[PDB]
């Protein structure tokens, strides 16, 4: 079957196939994966309470898993409840998917989950997050949690195309082409030329005179991209993830120069390392690589973008990062995972560490 989509969060990994399939992945001591047990599963295992639900979309949160259905009107969420702000008014583990009553019937355009919060984009444009607010992440004015789903109100009039979450902030991209960014802000990570943290979104006005079409988020690093496939990255760069040949901080966004003669068509956020994808095919990653996870076949981190290698230089078209480790799916339908693997997470059977791509055989047609 095709494989439609990819996510990871901290230690586990999600895809949805053709033909409404769910597959989960990787360490399930807090539900994560969704099967009912706490047992970690070192390759694909279908969730099987999905079966049937017309699921078209999925997305990890660091130890919690978000999926819709269209055609259901509903919204699932399963894994860590994080001391009831992500259980969403349930006092039960959840082990197994569960609907966010709240979202029944809403249209929605995507889903975004960080460490303690998620929001939902609708299809007309509207954002609404739950979850952990002691930095203000959700957007709403304050510093309150909440557990049930509440409009942001400050996009009143704002249609919003996406979001990107990361551990305590947030960050957005309208239809029209603004960037905004609010939560935790210590390390410049909201590209608001400085460290204070917002409650509200602010837009970003230094965007090299560009409009911006996607976000992405890491731990403390933002990833943008430009209508004209420009990339920019703001935030902590300690361990190289912003990518610019060097460990400086940025305030506000900064152009990666060295991908400017690349339109890059898509971008994912680790937890301190960063993927963009090519128009062409080319994956490229950089920053933290202690456990592998840039895919560039050593442990050393890397400050500036390298080219991530695949069989016979097929295309990438799909790249997503964990904490510590990545998934990306190419043109010939195969799944490659590398960097941490000791709970599962790699899905290659094994539980073993990689620092170089491997092919995930049960969703791959050359496995």
């Amino acid at each position: 079957r095709k494989v439609l989509i990819i996510s990871a969060g901290a230690s586990h990994s999600v895809a949805l196939l053709s033909g409404d399939i769910v597959c989960s992945w990787g360490r399930g001591e807090d539900g994560q994966l969704g099967h009912g047990d706490a047992e970690d599963r070192p390759s694909p295992t279908q969730l099987s309470a999905l079966d049937g639900h017309q699921i078209v979309s999925v997305t990890c949160g660091a130890d919690h898993t978000v999926a819709y259905s269209q055609s259901g009107m509903e919204v699932y969420s399963w894994g860590w409840g994080d001391f009831g702000r992500l259980s969403h008014g349930n006092s039960s583990d959840l082990f197994t998917p569960l609907p966010i009553k709240a979202l029944h019937g809403i249209r929605i355009k995507q889903i975004a989950c960080g460490d303690s919060h998620c929001l939902a984009v609708t299809m007309e444009g509207e954002v609404q997050s739950w979850g952990r607010n002691q930095n203000g992440q959700l957007g709403l004015g304050d510093t309150e949690d909440s557990l049930v789903p509440q409009k942001i109100q400050a996009f009143e009039g704002i249609r919003i195309k996406m979001v990107a979450a990361g551990a305590e902030h947030t960050a957005a991209v309208t239809e029209d082409g603004d960037l905004y960014g609010w939560g935790w802000g210590r390390y410049g990570n909201l590209g608001l030329g400085d460290r204070t943290d917002r409650l509200v979104p602010e837009r970003v006005t230094s965007t090299g005179g560009e409009k911006m079409s996607m976000v992405a988020c890491g731990w403390r690093h933002t990833i943008s991209v430009s209508y004209s496939g420009a990339l920019y990255t703001y935030g902590w760069s300690k361990y190289g993830q912003l990518g610019h040949g060097d460990l400086e901080d940025h305030l506000i966004p900064h152009k990666l120069e060295a991908l400017s003669n690349s339109f890059i068509s898509q971008i994912s956020g680790g937890a301190r390392h960063t993927m963009a994808l090519t128009s062409d095919g080319k994956l490229y990653g950089w920053g933290w690589n202690k456990f592998g996870q840039v895919g560039v076949g050593n442990n050393l981190d890397q400050c500036s973008p390298v080219q991530v290698r695949f069989p016979d230089d097929q295309k990438v078209v799909q790249v997503s990062c964990g904490w510590r480790h990545t998934l990306a799916v190419t043109e010939r339908n195969n799944v490659f995972a590398w960097g941490r693997g000791t709970n599962g997470q790699l899905g290659i059977g094994e539980s073993v560490d990689r620092n170089f791509p491997k092919i995930i055989e049960a969703l791959s047609v050359d496995g």
